[PDB]
């Protein structure tokens, strides 16, 4: 008749060969028997062992009298012969995760159903860190008891993840800007942030100071009222950062802005995002313009603090 071997895939370990050039041997190419009804072959299923053990596929037939049984937690290799696989934990926000046999079997003894009975471990399907921190999956060993508690070592199983002591900020026109990981752990859970507020990866959008205030990244808390305000303070997050005595180039010479002299006066709020922005990088505005109203013509008017027309003098050094 001509016929042979049907693998079993499983979505997380080596296939299961199943071999009819065995049970043909035995049975003496009787057919109807494992195809009349323990396999449809019409529109199959899918059976875990269990449903075996139940009598259902295998479970028909190898229970122990007939066949070596599906319960035997010390001859359950004999059919998943496989060679490894590690598993993967692909989730859509967090470091693929990964848990393997080979380096958890030699600590028990060989124990297999230790964890493929108890219905707590290999329960849930989408478990999750909640229902994890409650002792399902994973948790249910690794519970601060038998095993270090799951409300850390999160590099240890997933991809990458183990957070960073300090992280920094690179900024061109500003300078740097530090925040403190550590710290602002032993006030806060993982998700508190990660991901709505932050990513895990390395790269997403770079926010900027103003998107703070419509509430992302540092914003979504630094606002002045749960956490301290994302508008000043500056020296902050951002290191030496300081409002300090400039120097432009201009065509005729040098120009001399002080922040002293109108910090005494004004607020950053006052010139800052509407009138100047920070980073040296800007747009040089023309004496035409600060004439027309705009920079530092927007109160150098003659009528508020003095003309950009007359007393060139003060701002230039010629
Ligand atoms: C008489 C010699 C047999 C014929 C005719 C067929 N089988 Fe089998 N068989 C068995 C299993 C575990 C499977 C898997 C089914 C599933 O996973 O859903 C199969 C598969 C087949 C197939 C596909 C053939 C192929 O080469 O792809 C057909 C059409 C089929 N079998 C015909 C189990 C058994 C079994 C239990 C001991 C016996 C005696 C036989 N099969 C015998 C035959
Ligand atoms: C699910 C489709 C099955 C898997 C997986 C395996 N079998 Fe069977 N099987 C049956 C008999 C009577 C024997 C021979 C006698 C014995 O050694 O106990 C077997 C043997 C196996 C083996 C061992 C092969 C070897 O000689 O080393 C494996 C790994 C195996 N089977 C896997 C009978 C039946 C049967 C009853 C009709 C069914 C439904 C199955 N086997 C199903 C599977
Ligand atoms: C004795 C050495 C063992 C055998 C044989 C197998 N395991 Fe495991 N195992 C564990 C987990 C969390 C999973 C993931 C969830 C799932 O797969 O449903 C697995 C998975 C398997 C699978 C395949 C699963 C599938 O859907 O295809 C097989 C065939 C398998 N395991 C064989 C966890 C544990 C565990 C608890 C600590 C132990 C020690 C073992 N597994 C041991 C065995
Ligand atoms: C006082 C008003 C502040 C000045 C001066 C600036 N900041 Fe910040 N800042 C913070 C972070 C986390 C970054 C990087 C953001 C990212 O990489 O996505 C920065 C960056 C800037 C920038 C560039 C973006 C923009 O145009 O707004 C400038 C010009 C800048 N900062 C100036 C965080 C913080 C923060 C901690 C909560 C505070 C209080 C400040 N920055 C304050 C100011
Ligand atoms: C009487 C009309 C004045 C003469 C002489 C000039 N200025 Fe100024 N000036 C100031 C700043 C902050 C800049 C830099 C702006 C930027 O970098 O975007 C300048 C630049 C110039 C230039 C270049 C513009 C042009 O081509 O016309 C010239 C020619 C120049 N300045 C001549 C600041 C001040 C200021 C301090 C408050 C006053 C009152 C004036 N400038 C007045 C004159
Ligand atoms: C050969 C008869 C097997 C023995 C012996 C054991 N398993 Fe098995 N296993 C086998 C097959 C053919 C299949 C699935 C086929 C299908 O219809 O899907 C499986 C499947 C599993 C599973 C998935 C089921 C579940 O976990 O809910 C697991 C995890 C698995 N097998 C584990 C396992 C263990 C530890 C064994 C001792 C109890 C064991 N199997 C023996 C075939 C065979
Ligand atoms: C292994 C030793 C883990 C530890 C410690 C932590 N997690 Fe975990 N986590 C692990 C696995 C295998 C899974 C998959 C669960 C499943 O559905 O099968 C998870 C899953 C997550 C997820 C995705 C689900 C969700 O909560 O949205 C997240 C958010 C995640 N893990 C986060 C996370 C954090 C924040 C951890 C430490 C602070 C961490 N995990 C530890 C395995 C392990
Ligand atoms: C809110 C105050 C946070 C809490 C609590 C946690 N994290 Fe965090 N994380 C936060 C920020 C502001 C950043 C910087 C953004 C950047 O892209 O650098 C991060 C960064 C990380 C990283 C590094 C990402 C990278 O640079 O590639 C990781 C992987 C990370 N955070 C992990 C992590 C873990 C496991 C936490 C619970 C212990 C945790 N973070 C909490 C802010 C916050
Ligand atoms: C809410 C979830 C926050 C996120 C995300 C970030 N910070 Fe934070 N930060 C938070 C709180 C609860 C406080 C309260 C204010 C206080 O007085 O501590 C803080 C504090 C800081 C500090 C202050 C240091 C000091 O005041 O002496 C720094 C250095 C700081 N935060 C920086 C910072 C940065 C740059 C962040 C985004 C990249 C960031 N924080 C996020 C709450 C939250
Ligand atoms: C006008 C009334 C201002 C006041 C008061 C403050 N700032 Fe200022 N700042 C102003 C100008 C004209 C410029 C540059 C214009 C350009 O586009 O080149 C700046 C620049 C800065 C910078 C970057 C340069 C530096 O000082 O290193 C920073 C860091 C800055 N200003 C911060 C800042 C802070 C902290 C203020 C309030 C406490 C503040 N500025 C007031 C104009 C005005
Ligand atoms: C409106 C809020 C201002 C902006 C924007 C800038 N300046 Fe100013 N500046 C302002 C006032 C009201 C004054 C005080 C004197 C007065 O009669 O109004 C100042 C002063 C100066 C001075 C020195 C004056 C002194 O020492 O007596 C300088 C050096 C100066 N301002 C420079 C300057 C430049 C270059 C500006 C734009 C790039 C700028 N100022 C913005 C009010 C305002
Ligand atoms: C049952 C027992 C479990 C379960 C349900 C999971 N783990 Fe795993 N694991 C367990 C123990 C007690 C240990 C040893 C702890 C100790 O030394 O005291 C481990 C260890 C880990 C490690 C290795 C750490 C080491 O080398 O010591 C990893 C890689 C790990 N466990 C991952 C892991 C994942 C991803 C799990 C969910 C799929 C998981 N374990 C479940 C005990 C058990």
């Amino acid at each position: 008749k001509e016929t042979k071997n049907v693998p079993f895939k499983l979505k997380n370990a080596a296939p299961v060969i199943f071999s009819h050039d065995i049970h043909l041997k035995k049975y003496n190419n009787n057919c109807r028997i494992c195809h009349i009804a323990l396999f449809d072959l019409r529109k199959p299923k899918r059976y875990t062992m269990l449903d075996m053990e139940k009598g259902k596929s295998c479970g028909a037939c190898h229970t122990g009298m007939k066949a070596f049984s599906v319960a035997d937690d010390s001859q359950c290799v004999r059919c998943h012969s496989g060679s490894a696989r590690p598993v993967a934990y692909r989730m859509k926000g967090a470091g693929e995760a990964v848990f393997s046999h080979e380096v958890h079997v030699p600590m028990l003894e060989g124990k297999c159903r230790t964890c493929h009975s108890n219905r707590e471990i290999t329960g849930g399907r989408n478990v999750t860190m909640a229902q994890m921190e409650k002792g399902k999956s994973c948790g249910a060993c690794h519970n601060d008891k038998m095993a270090f508690t799951v409300a850390g070592n999160c590099g240890k199983c997933h991809k990458g993840m183990t957070p960073p002591k300090t992280v920094n900020f690179k900024m061109k026109g500003v300078a740097d800007a530090a925040f403190s990981h550590e710290f602002h752990l032993g006030m806060y859970k993982c998700n508190e942030c990660h991901t709505k507020l932050f990513a895990y990866k390395a790269g997403a959008k770079r926010f900027t100071m103003a998107d703070m205030d419509k509430g992302k990244s540092c914003g979504a808390c630094h606002n002045g009222k749960d956490a301290f305000s994302s508008a000043s303070d500056c020296g902050k997050c951002h290191p030496g950062l300081k409002p300090a005595k400039l120097t432009y180039k201009t065509s005729v010479g040098e120009a001399y802005f002080d922040h002293d002299i109108h910090l005494s006066m004004f607020k950053c709020a006052d010139c800052h995002t509407k009138v100047f922005k920070y980073r040296k990088g800007s747009a040089p505005a023309t004496m035409a313009d600060m004439e027309k109203g705009k920079s530092c013509g927007v109160c150098h008017n003659g009528k508020d603090a003095f003309s950009v027309a007359d007393d060139c003098v003060k701002c230039h050094n010629m």
